[PDB]
């Protein structure tokens, strides 16, 4: 059950595009629910809807004749129901019965259940809705169950979305793999609570007979909130998606925006190792509340003494009052009693008295009336609670304990806790209230009755306490559990409120007794005293870092092997140890055979001894590549192997006392090098950028001052530079030589290395295939696997970008004129050697010149005269194979596409970071400026502001540092100008590899090529040597070249290339005598006169 | 390097070991010591070391015969002149200086991206569970935003560091790669380039 | 809430992904020059030297 | 201005690849329209000394 269920997630839909997308999908490969349906095996048993179902049937003659949805779908509240009519779809909102198989089917006049509504039968109908024939385009297919409706139905904002599809099938109870995607329906605004649904049968069994037909088959699936990566085509069709959830390669194509990849490493997301437990700790029980002496006198105070205090520092007992048997009543006016067993203040208030039975009434927090308000009644705005228990058996007496006296009024004292509770005739709001006097007035009743009087009677001690809730320390608290402590597994935990994520350790870390906890270095915590058992823990962070998926090219193989960096394979996954398949959809995205790396942990490659070249790298020496590796698995012989890689093939130089190797033939050769010399010239109108014309953005804009003029300052400096380069580069030439007619000097081809007057456009054959070989931001092309030509998108808008606030401008000088630069270098080149490169242009037969630069590098000319045939036809072959190369892949060229790339990069991320909503309310200024004030709308556009702002800083910066990068490959490329084309230079390996001959520049997009000739000796002899040879009493040395015996004789030859000599006085000189140099031997040196003295 | 790998900074192993690139260093010297500039151009050809000596005496434009008249001097002097290298490179600590400094200049980027993890922001306090627990969401989402804004703004300063440092090192490795090429497998005639 | 700021925590990781990636190729193209591994002499002393 | 966007019977309004709006069905009679920008610019001035 796979590749089923996506749909266009909304209606805003657009050509061409990788749109990545987070929403209620459903997942790919999943286990749907297949309702295998069938006579006995029958019912329309309701399934919860959870957040949303995809739903399908094998069908056509709507036998799935609708659907019920809601919490119920039965009593009270109302419901959706959804119904076939033989025509058309039905809709209510109403609140049916349905107690059995649904058959309430009743239906309106006008074509009764076939065109007007059905299911009449409810009391709610707050909606109704009639469709035209969306029951005939079912029925408008062939046969029964040869066909499969296929829906979608989420529920989300008071909306219930349909969308469906409609499909051919093969067998009549299956859900087949094919891809396609679900059309919106409906936007149904019932504000409905789905949380359970059926599908409706109506007590039909069809005259499609295939099994009697009280039968059928129906799919379920559950949608899930997951990011799909869904592709568009040029007519806004979705035709491909990825769930980036399901295993590795699923993820990094994601990651990467594209359906193919190429083979490398990739670094996709962060592993985490999540906490198995929770470890919480506190010290010994300790410092336990004075509530004794509140509660637990042994008689109580009366309502005037009123014992009464404040509290702090300590640990409350509530728990246990509240869990007490005794008290005839409590309450609690601020929060609940169950919680004030636990929770913390920063004090306490507390007192406690006595009441005769009747006048608990009136004592408590919230309560206020002339009995409480004059003898004790508190404030209600502490947390305050009331407690009362028996003075009945006590503090009572017989008489009523006249020393336990009634509240004494006091009408007045207006002010909570003063409340009088004073002993004094004082009754009044303020006559003159002596001792007894007829001014003022007392009552002196008796509250303490004892148990034998009548319930009303029968007085309670009673307590009040208070808690107080403050930002200031939470002096008071409940008691607090301590856990078990859980050593060496990743943990939450908790000291004494030093709170975190870690594993804990054992550890031999002293530390004073006075000490709690260590720092480290980083002043970051490490090591704790656990506060119960003194055991000295060190803390280390729970296992993580970076993922990365490596992969041969996605065009060759599916298999991908993971790397997850820097943790040891210990920490790594509850593994199933394959090699080449991730069990990833459920294991932690990934799940197989295990190998470990300094690098970190290596998963799905295979360990491999024979070392080979590093294909892919990874670390420490180990890397990766796509090989066979067994016979026995058929072409899954290739699997991802992992290996230490090779330095070099291993040689043995035969070093010897007296043997020289010297070479016998050569080999001319053509060396590509490929130099970037430019980017794209760029600006942006920032006031735009960062306002979209809102003239507000504008207006605050200018309290930052120069910014939108530094940043325009800073990017007219890189743009004027990139002409710079460009002209320093090709401008070297003092005069436009005329190509010649003649394409073709002394047997060495040209042709196709200079422009051709006969075949526009006006550039080299080779100039061709590099300006076709390179893709620009998205127009233009390149590819490795050489499958592909032709721009990929619009070449004079470069993709996008033009219509942001971003522009990009042309270069001064245009790819004709470069092209017309190179042609007159190389024709120079052709026709007057170096002199141009000094004087003015000297012409020269090419022949000669070539006879110059052999010279040039100590091989002496005649060797270039008498093979002059062999040396045109290595130069004409080599021309052939840089275009076979260039026209084979275009890998030779990855540093100009990679300026390209970088450039994209930098104005994609800057456009992405437009729609960010840096801690506003939205990223749009048009939502802003409608849904606010002006006074909040400012603090809102500035937080726009200062993040666009400083998203321009980080962009400018970034080309900076770029531009700088690029002027050190200019220079570069302008001084291989000058000294390999323009000369020969001696320089080793500066031009080509080999000794240099000569090379010829060639125009490409924002670079330039070399083609450097070169001359490599690949042929050798192995001689006897001598350092000098002594003659009559004298050493003699060679003028140049080396002494070596050709197996009869001794010979003078260049070391260059064999040219074995006469030894004479014409090309040795003399020194000392016989004796001084070491292993000197002994032979004739010629003399050219002494015949013709002999004449 | 001090403990490093336990506050999300990280630091990854180099491809080639240095074990490795000890091979390539005892692969060039004895190509040298055996091949002379040979294996640079062609491939490696073999020569008896005085003679490439002579040889090399020659391209300074000193007649050979002087080094073969003097080989013995020129040993000595060559024998003695590697032994105060050794001698030297063991008594003194301030030759490396360029190589020390490439240590200390990452260290205190990454001690300073560290510190600035305790440094305040203008919030209430450097550690987010005293502003999770002592705060609604409304205040402390406001008081979090300082410290985003703060701890983004001190990467953003050490990745643009890092990135004006690497081409600073690349411009010293085109110039030592060209230095390899030029110097050790050749006799490049520059004044004051190789030594 | 560092998702409301976009694109910076992926954009600093490929920026020191590169600069990392780098340190490889400096440390390749000055010492992998060398054609073929040559094995190093048994002989330590040539003509003196 | 008229346009050859061919975008489906449910859909309203085209985004571009940066997801600005690009194009839009008339809600009065069901053209597609496409929108471009108003023009803006850099203004550089050309002087002898
Ligand atoms: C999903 O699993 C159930 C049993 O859990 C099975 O009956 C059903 O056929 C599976 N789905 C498919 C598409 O086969
Ligand atoms: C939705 O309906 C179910 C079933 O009656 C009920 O448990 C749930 O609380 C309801 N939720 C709302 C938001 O009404
Ligand atoms: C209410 O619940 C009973 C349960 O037996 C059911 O028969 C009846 O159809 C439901 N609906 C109404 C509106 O009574
Ligand atoms: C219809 O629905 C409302 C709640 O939406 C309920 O109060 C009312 O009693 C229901 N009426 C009948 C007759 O079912
Ligand atoms: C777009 O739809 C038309 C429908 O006639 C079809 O002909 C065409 O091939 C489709 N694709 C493209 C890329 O135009
Ligand atoms: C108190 O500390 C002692 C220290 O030895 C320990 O044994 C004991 O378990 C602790 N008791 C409580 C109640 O924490
Ligand atoms: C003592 O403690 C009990 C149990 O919590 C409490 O109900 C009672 O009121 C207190 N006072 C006396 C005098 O027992
Ligand atoms: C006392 O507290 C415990 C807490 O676990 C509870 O199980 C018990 O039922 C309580 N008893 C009374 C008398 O409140
Ligand atoms: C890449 O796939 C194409 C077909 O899509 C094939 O022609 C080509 O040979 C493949 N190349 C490699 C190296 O896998
Ligand atoms: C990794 O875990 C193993 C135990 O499975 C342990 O022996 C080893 O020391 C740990 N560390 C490393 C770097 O391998
Ligand atoms: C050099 O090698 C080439 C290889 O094609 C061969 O044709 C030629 O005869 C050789 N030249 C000499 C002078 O040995
Ligand atoms: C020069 O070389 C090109 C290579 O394609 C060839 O077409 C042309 O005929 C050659 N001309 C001569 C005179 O050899
Ligand atoms: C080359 O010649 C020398 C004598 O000078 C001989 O000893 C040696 O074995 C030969 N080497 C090869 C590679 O043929
Ligand atoms: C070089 O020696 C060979 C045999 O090794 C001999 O045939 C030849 O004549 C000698 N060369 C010359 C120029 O005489
Ligand atoms: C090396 O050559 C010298 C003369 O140049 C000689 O004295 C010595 O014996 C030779 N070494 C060997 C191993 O033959
Ligand atoms: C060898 O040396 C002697 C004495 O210097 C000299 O006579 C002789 O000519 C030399 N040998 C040859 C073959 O020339």
């Amino acid at each position: 059950s796979s590749m089923r269920g996506v749909y266009y997630p909304d209606e805003i839909f657009r050509s061409d595009t990788l749109y990545l997308t987070q929403d209620l999908f459903l997942p790919f490969y999943s286990n749907v629910t297949g309702f295998h349906t069938i006579n006995h095996t029958f019912g329309n048993p309701v399934i919860p809807f959870k957040d949303g179902i995809y739903f399908a049937a094998t069908e056509k003659s709507n036998v799935v004749r609708g659907w019920v949805f809601g919490s119920t779908m039965n009593n009270k509240s109302q419901s959706v129901i959804i119904i076939n009519n033989s025509t058309n779809v039905v809709i209510r909102a109403c609140n049916f019965e349905l107690c059995d198989n649904p058959f309430f089917a009743v239906s309106k006049p006008m074509g009764t259940q076939t065109h007007t509504m059905i299911f009449d039968n409810a009391f709610n109908c707050t909606f109704e809705y009639i469709s035209d024939a969306f029951s005939l385009d079912v029925s408008e297919k062939s046969g029964n169950f040869k066909h499969l409706r296929e829906f979608v139905f989420k529920n989300k904002d008071g909306f219930l979305y349909v969308y469906k599809g409609y499909q051919p099938i093969d067998v009549v109870r299956d859900l087949p793999s094919g891809f396609n995607t679900l059309k919106p329906i409906f936007k149904l605004p019932l504000g409905i609570n789905i949380t359970n649904f059926r599908a409706i049968l109506t007590a039909f069994s069809p005259a499609q007979d295939i099994w009697g037909t009280s039968a059928a088959a129906y799919f379920v699936g559950y949608l899930k909130p997951t990011t799909f990566m869904l592709k568009y085509d040029e007519n806004g069709t979705i035709t491909d998606a990825v769930d980036c959830s399901q295993n590795p390669l699923a993820e990094l194509k994601c990651s990467v925006k594209s359906f193919e990849i190429d083979k490398g490493i990739y670094q996709t997301s962060n592993f985490r190792v999540v906490p198995s437990g929770d470890v919480v700790r506190f010290p010994n029980i300790t410092n336990l509340c004075p509530f004794g002496e509140v509660f637990n006198a042994t008689k109580f105070p009366s309502v005037y003494a009123w014992e009464r205090k404040k509290i702090s520092n300590c640990v409350a007992d509530y728990s246990v009052l509240y869990n007490s048997t005794f008290f005839s009543t409590f309450k609690c006016y601020g929060v609940s009693a169950t919680k004030l067993n636990d929770l913390c203040f920063s004090n306490v208030y507390a007192d406690s008295f006595v009441v005769k039975g009747d006048d608990v009434r009136q004592i408590a927090p919230g309560q206020t009336g002339v009995i409480a308000d004059y003898n004790y009644k508190l404030p209600d705005d502490f947390m305050g609670c009331v407690l009362a228990w028996n003075t009945r058996n006590i503090d009572a007496t017989s008489t009523g304990n006249y020393n336990y006296k009634y509240r004494y009024l006091r009408h007045g004292k207006l002010r909570p806790f003063e409340r009088d509770i004073s002993n004094v005739p004082f009754s009044p709001d303020g006559k003159p209230c002596t001792p007894p006097a007829l001014n003022c007035y007392w009552p002196l009743n008796d509250y303490g009755f004892y148990t034998t009087t009548g319930i009303g009677y029968q007085p309670y001690r009673v307590v009040v306490l208070s808690f107080e809730l403050l930002n200031a320390p939470a002096t008071v608290c409940g008691p607090k559990l301590s856990t078990d402590l859980i050593k060496n597994q990743c943990v939450n935990f908790n000291f004494n409120g030093l709170t975190g994520t870690g594993v804990l350790t054992p550890s031999s870390k002293r530390f004073q007794p006075f000490q709690q906890f260590g720092r480290d270095v980083s002043d970051f915590t490490d090591s704790v005293r656990d506060p119960k058992t003194s055991e000295i823990l060190d803390i280390s962070p729970c296992s993580f870092g970076g993922v990365s998926v490596i992969t041969p090219g996605t065009n060759a193989s599916s298999e991908v092997a993971v790397l997850y960096q820097d943790v040891n394979c210990t920490d790594v996954s509850t593994a199933i140890h394959a090699d080449q398949l991730t069990p990833a959809w459920r294991i932690y995205s990934t799940g197989n055979n295990v190998f470990q790396t300094q690098a970190g942990c290596l998963i799905g490659a295979e360990h491999v001894d024979t070392s080979y070249e590093c294909d892919i790298p990874i670390g420490a020496g180990i890397c990766a590549s796509y090989h066979t590796v067994s016979l026995l698995r058929s072409t899954s012989q290739k699997s991802i192997v992992a290996y230490t890689m090779s330095l070099g093939a291993d040689s043995s130089i035969a070093y010897s006392n007296n043997t020289i190797a010297i070479p016998t033939n050569f080999s001319i050769s053509i060396t590509t090098e490929v130099m970037p010399v430019s980017m794209a010239k760029t600006s942006v109108d920032c006031n735009m950028y960062i306002c979209g014309d809102s003239t507000e953005c504008a207006n605050l804009l200018l309290q930052y001052g120069s910014f939108c003029t530094q940043l325009n300052r800073a990017l007219s400096g890189i743009a004027a530079e990139q002409d710079r380069n460009t002209r320093e580069v090709f401008a070297q030439v003092k005069q436009m030589y005329k190509t010649p007619t003649l394409k073709y000097f002394g047997g060495f081809n040209f042709s196709q290395i200079l422009p051709d007057p006969l075949k526009p456009t006006k550039r080299s054959f080779i100039e061709d295939l590099l300006f076709n070989k390179v893709t620009l931001a998205d127009a233009g092309f390149m590819k490795q696997y050489g499958e592909c030509l032709g721009d990929i998108n619009a070449r004079d808008l470069i993709c996008a970008q033009k219509f942001n606030g971003l522009t990009v401008l042309p270069p001064l000088l245009t790819d004709d004129m470069i092209a017309a630069y190179t042609a007159a270098l190389v024709s120079g080149t052709a026709t007057a050697g170096w002199t141009f490169g000094a004087g003015a242009a000297l012409q020269i037969p090419f022949a000669m010149q070539m006879a110059y630069r052999f010279n040039g590098i100590g091989v002496t000319q005649n060797v270039l005269y008498e093979n002059q045939k062999q040396i045109a036809n290595q130069f004409n072959k080599a021309i052939s194979q840089i275009q076979e190369s260039l026209t084979t892949t275009s890998t030779a060229l990855g540093k100009l596409q990679d300026v390209v790339n970088q450039n994209a990069q930098a104005l994609n991320t800057l456009v992405k970071q437009l729609s960010s909503n840096f801690g506003a309310i939205s990223s749009v200024l048009n939502d802003i400026l409608s849904r606010l004030d002006p006074p909040e709308a400012e603090v809102q556009i500035d937080r726009l502001i200062t993040g666009r702002l400083q998203s321009l800083q980080t962009y400018v910066t970034q080309q900076l540092i770029r531009a700088a990068e690029i002027r050190a490959s200019a220079n570069l490329a302008a001084t291989k100008m000058s000294e390999c084309v323009l000369g020969q230079s001696k320089r080793v390996d500066f031009c080509g590899k080999g000794y240099h001959l000569m090379s010829f520049p060639q125009a490409a997009p924002h670079g330039v090529v070399f083609l450097h000739v070169t001359y490599v000796p690949s042929q050798e002899r192995n001689f006897t040597t001598a350092p000098a040879i002594c003659h009559e009493g004298k050493a003699y040395f060679p003028r140049e070249g080396v002494f070596v015996f050709n197996g009869t004789s001794w010979f003078i030859t260049q070391r260059n290339f064999f040219s074995p000599q006469i030894i004479t006085t014409d090309n040795t000189f003399v020194s000392g005598n016989c004796d001084v140099v070491i292993g000197i031997i002994n032979n004739t040196v010629y003399d050219p006169l002494q015949p013709e003295l002999d004449s």
